[PDB]
DNA sequence: AAAACTATGCATGCTCTACTGCTTCTGATCTAGTCGACC
């Protein structure tokens, strides 16, 4: 269920997607609202960054998470 | 006729209870945006 995700007919929708995910990332790791991290998590898209990709957004939080986990 | 004791009025401070104005919290409303799933 984890290898195939989108098979998954036990679990409901989450109601959560890129837009939603940066938001509540921003949220619980106490970033800077207008900071550069949150504006790229969520203008996800725009490759103003030149760095990693400009379409990923898995990669992106990646790259963010990268100094703040374990 | 002179001195001592007491009554009543008034000044004085402190304490306590309503009323007006400023600041902050909550509720209600509207507007904008996101997501599921289909086609």
């Amino acid at each position: 269920r984890l290898i195939l995700p989108q098979l998954e007919r036990e679990r409901m929708a989450y109601g959560i997607k890129e837009t939603m995910l940066a938001k509540l990332y921003i949220e619980l790791l106490n970033l800077p609202r207008d900071g550069k991290d949150a504006l790229k998590l969520l203008n996800y898209r725009t490759p103003t960054g030149t760095h990693g990709d400009a379409g990923d957004f898995a990669m992106i939080a990646y790259f963010v998470l990268k100094p703040r986990c374990l």
